[PDB]
DNA sequence: CGGATATCC
DNA sequence: CGGATATC
């Protein structure tokens, strides 16, 4: 897919927020805009985007196996490059051009960890995780872990997570 | 099967 | 000077 401007990316996502669904048990089930979070370079407000990244909050674990694998987009021509329960890479047609649209899923309990992870940028994640690794912790898009045990942080938002991990908060467009 | 090899932030 | 996913 080609690079997009920030405005083009936003236009695509606004189109998608009313047109995403999944096919399951003979039903075409709407993915609510409520549960669609822009992530990646779009959330970082980069002036040129590599692709469009969306995080879908799946509020029911047993549905993970059925959401991305049966993803449907009304009013859009697209093909699927790879597609599993957690990552689905699509190539969409938009105004005579092809763009990459990446879809990822998070469960409710994972949400702040997922937003933090998928926001990036990669260089920033590597430095943060390196520091935590030195203290025998592991951070990923699902949680914070010590000795392969989930560390039960009392947090709701990404901002709260960052503070709880002991790092300086920066808005998405200022992380590097 | 999955270890090997494309991929994501 | 990280960590996880998809395909076969
Ligand atoms: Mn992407």
């Amino acid at each position: 897919g080609g690079m997009l401007t920030l405005i083009q990316g936003k236009k695509i996502v606004n189109h998608l927020r009313s047109r995403l669904a999944f096919e399951y048990n003979g039903q075409l089930i709407k993915i609510l805009s409520k549960n669609i979070v822009a992530v990646g370079s779009l959330r970082r407000e980069e002036k040129m985007l590599n692709d469009v990244d969306l995080l879908i909050i799946v509020p029911e674990k047993k549905l993970l196996k059925h959401v991305l694998p049966n993803i449907r987009i009304k009013g859009l021509s697209f093909s699927v490059k790879v597609c599993g329960e957690r990552k689905c890479v699509l190539f969409i047609e938009w105004e005579k051009k092809t763009y990459q649209l990446d879809l990822f899923t998070a469960l409710a309990e994972e949400k702040p960890y997922a937003i933090f992870h998928f926001t990036g940028p990669v260089s920033y994640l590597i430095r943060i995780r390196a520091a935590l690794k030195k203290k025998n912790y592991k951070l990923n898009q699902y949680g914070l872990f010590k000795n392969q045990t989930l560390v039960p942080l009392k947090i709701t938002t990404e901002k709260e997570l960052i503070k709880e991990l002991g790092f300086t908060y920066r808005i998405p467009k200022k992380r590097l």
